[PDB]
DNA sequence: GACCACGGCCAC
DNA sequence: AACAGTGGCCGTGGTC
């Protein structure tokens, strides 16, 4: 940890490593030490002496992990004292933050990193002498875990290419198109992505009023919902949000995916944080494919770029809506349970309320809406804002909350249960016992407050669902090997497996088994799977 | 070139 | 916009 051996270490040491950037399928490696008893080892050149380890341990494993797959080298990621950190307190999320709170420094040499990662495991792990169900989730879920993101990061995902390129050229027409219209209307040109320059032009070049302003800088907004909220007091407005629409999805998704392709792989790697949040939920970054378009049909195009290998065939597994189900368990209500053993879908019903259409005649696009909604209303929207969603008068959308909740009476008893407990004990926490600590509980300003609240309540749902599906990946991860099949994304409650076309099917049935039984809970799993040769056709 | 705050918006 | 929650990436506008 200052003192100096040759290279190779010690089996079980403590490994540090320097990336030339952040993303491991791309990164250099630039250096690799390792640490044990009071001695750092470094590396001569450090793409040979991966060779010589057996398992990555230390601070950010996965990573260096995924930059040995890349290379053909099988090293799994093992301890991780990010991964400690995090399951005593998910603020814990990145290594700076993580030294300078449990006693070191994160630098940039190996070596340091290395005696570091020895250090901070040390303390952790006392931390966690004792708290037998943090220990549970880390081997059982979080440890084991580590190793099947690397594999799909490693894996990726193949996406058509000419496909998306083709496309780029047929939205700029249309987003041409709309910018003349909208230049037209104005009078005049300007920057249609300046937020600022917009503003002035609806607000004082035109009459048009403004609904609301923005929270730092209190600017007059012209967010969606403002401008919806007057989609025909002007059809300008009409245009400009079919112009964001276009932008949006050109330069985040259509434009950028495509140059992500990796020359040794041809496919799209994504990582998967496994710190990232405060609930427990994975994160998915550069690029992120957690967030790929859907919901519009420019959006749908968009998803089905995302495609099978040759002689393969894509499977989507997506649980049924699973925080209500997670919250009949949590909550105990009675008639929450009843609803789910008898195969009821609460999505279906408030469409078909809010549509005044048969359960019959609710489609996707419906059952969307009704999800958002229901969702909304369950982790505390306000009357007001719902009357404004559904259009319809405050008066109306203030009684669907109060049958909402009449329906299943015990989980304002957990609601009010659960923030008893996190005054008490300072967190919150999932079935399997992860934790959010959530202070302003008892903080004295209302508004800081009730935001507390409606965080600290969400947590154990939203949480307890992500535990399930993370141990249902550990659990499916060593099966789908058994079959020649990978696994290639997660998306909160869905999972996405890349399978031979001659194994597709039995894969299938075999993964969405072990979803539905990956944890009995009060209430059965139900697990939607389907199969194509892209990533819409298999959700469908 | 690198970093940042902000408004805004995609997904769950 | 807002008494829904959880994320990450865009362009703009700004500094060093
Ligand atoms: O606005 C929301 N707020 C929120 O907290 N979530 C959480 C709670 C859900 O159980 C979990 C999984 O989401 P999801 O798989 O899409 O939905 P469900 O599992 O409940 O239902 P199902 O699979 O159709 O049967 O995500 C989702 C949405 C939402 C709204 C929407 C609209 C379109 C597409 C996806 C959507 O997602
Ligand atoms: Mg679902
Ligand atoms: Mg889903
Ligand atoms: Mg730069």
């Amino acid at each position: 940890a200052l003192e100096e051996a040759p290279w190779p270490p010690p089996e079980g040491a403590f490994v540090g490593f320097v990336l030339s950037r952040k993303e491991p399928m791309w990164a250099d490696l630039l250096a690799l030490a390792a640490a044990r008893g009071g001695r750092v080892h470094r590396a001569p050149e450090p793409y040979k002496a991966l060779r010589d380890l057996k398992e990555a341990r230390g601070l950010l494993a996965k990573d260096l992990s995924v930059l040995a797959l890349r290379e053909g080298l099988g090293l799994p990621p093992g301890d991780d004292p990010m991964l400690l950190a995090y399951l005593l307190d998910p603020s814990n999320t990145t290594p700076e933050g993580v030294a300078r709170r449990y006693g070191g420094e994160w630098t940039e040499e190996a070596g340091e990193r290395a005696a570091l990662s020895e250090r901070l495991f040390a303390n952790l792990w006392g931390r966690l002498e004792g708290e037998e169900r943090l220990l549970w989730l880390y081997r059982e879920v979080e440890r084991p875990l580590s190793a099947v993101l690397a594999h799909m990061e490693a894996t990726g995902v193949r996406l058509d290419v000419a496909y998306l390129r083709a496309l780029s050229l047929e939205v700029a027409e249309e987003i041409a198109r709309l910018e003349a219209e909208v230049f037209r209307l104005a009078g005049h040109p300007f920057n249609l992505n300046s937020r600022d320059q917009l503003e002035r032009v609806l607000f004082d070049e035109l009459g048009l009023p403004a609904i609301g302003k923005t929270e730092k800088t209190g600017k007059r907004s012209t967010s969606a919902a403002v401008l919806e909220a007057l989609r025909e007091a002007h059809p300008i407005v009409e245009k400009i949000l079919q112009y964001r629409e276009l932008t949006k999805l050109k330069s985040t998704y259509i434009d950028p995916l495509p140059d992500l392709i990796h020359p040794r792989t041809g496919r799209l790697h994504t990582r998967f944080n496994q710190t990232a949040t405060a609930t427990g939920r994975l994160s998915s970054s550069d690029p992120n494919l957690q967030n790929i378009p859907v919901r519009t049909p420019l959006g749908q195009r968009i998803r089905r770029a995302f495609i099978a290998e040759e002689g393969w065939l894509l499977v989507a597994l997506d649980y049924s809506q699973i925080e209500l189900r997670v919250l009949a368990h949590l909550s105990g209500d009675e008639n929450l349970i009843r609803v789910f053993q008898e195969g009821r879908d609460i999505h279906t019903e408030t469409a078909s309320w809010m549509f005044g259409v048969p359960r019959e005649a609710v489609d996707p696009l419906m059952r969307r809406a009704a999800k958002t909604i229901n969702f909304g209303v369950l982790y505390g929207m306000s009357a007001h804002r719902l009357s404004q969603e559904l259009a319809i008068p405050y008066e109306e959308a203030q009684a669907f909350i109060e049958r909402y909740f009449q329906s299943f009476p015990k989980v304002r008893a957990w609601i009010e249960k659960t923030l008893e407990e996190g005054r008490r004990r300072g967190y919150v926490e999932t079935l399997f016992g992860r934790r959010r600590y959530v202070p302003d509980l008892e903080a004295r300003v209302k508004s800081v407050r009730e935001a507390a609240e409606r965080m600290a309540f969400n947590m154990p749902v939203q949480g307890t669902a992500a535990d399930l599906m993370k141990l249902a990946m550990v659990k499916l991860f060593p099966r789908l090997e058994e079959m020649g099949a990978r696994m290639l994304l997660q998306v909160h409650d869905e999972l996405v497996l890349e399978a031979p076309k001659e194994r597709a099917e039995a894969v299938a049935r075999l993964a969405k088994e072990v979803m539905e039984g990956v944890y009995p809970l009060a209430v059965p799993l139900e697990v939607e799977v389907g199969i194509g040769e892209d990533w819409l056709s298999a959700k469908e």
